[PDB]
């Protein structure tokens, strides 16, 4: 079960953050660990699509090459805070399972900039128990987190040296598969 109510970053900027774009997750903290593996790759784009607020996911895992994209519609609790439907779909926007009730998350982004970003999701998926995630994002699959995200870390009261970076598992992505799914 999740336990946090994470606080949005004050004066959030949505359009700059739902601007089409990829964000890529460099560093990520489960609260209850063996929620998932720890080498793992993903990535997401945020954007509108014809008045609607959508995100679209990509989850990879490096290892046994389990791999899949969602599309999400979110609705909006707040600056910031986000409950979103999922449907999980092939690259191309094809419905492999469908939108349900009880599928879905929340997404809260605590901090962002041009580049960088740290939200705090809490998943729901049918009977299974799932905490809280944080993740640190980046427009550079690459980059090394900076003093801007490093410092939101610490002001959340978390430690950002037991968030497990997700740079040494030679990730790939599929950015443009990931940019039209947001119109699916």
């Amino acid at each position: 079960a999740c336990t946090k109510n994470a606080i949005a970053q004050t004066g959030f900027n949505k359009d700059k953050y739902f601007n089409g774009d990829v964000w890529y997750v460099t560093d990520y903290l489960d609260l209850e660990p063996d929620d998932v593996p720890k080498r793992y790759c993903a990535a997401l784009a945020a954007g509108t699509a014809s008045g609607k607020l959508k995100e679209a996911l990509y989850h990879y895992d490096p290892k046994t090459q389990d791999t899949f994209y969602d599309v999400s519609e979110l609705q909006v609790e707040s600056l910031g805070k986000y409950t979103a439907n999922f449907k999980k779909v092939d690259k191309n926007g094809n419905v492999k399972v469908a939108v349900t009730a009880g599928n879905y998350y929340t997404f809260t982004v605590m901090y962002a900039d041009d580049s960088s970003a740290l939200i705090h999701t809490c998943l729901h998926k049918g009977n299974k128990d799932l905490g809280d995630l944080y993740a640190v994002l980046n427009r550079n699959k690459d980059a090394a987190a900076g003093d801007k995200v490093k410092s939101a870390v610490s002001a959340a009261t978390l430690e950002f040296s037991k968030f497990i970076s997700t740079k040494e598992n030679n990730c790939a992505y599929d950015n443009d598969s990931l940019k039209s799914l947001l119109t699916k």
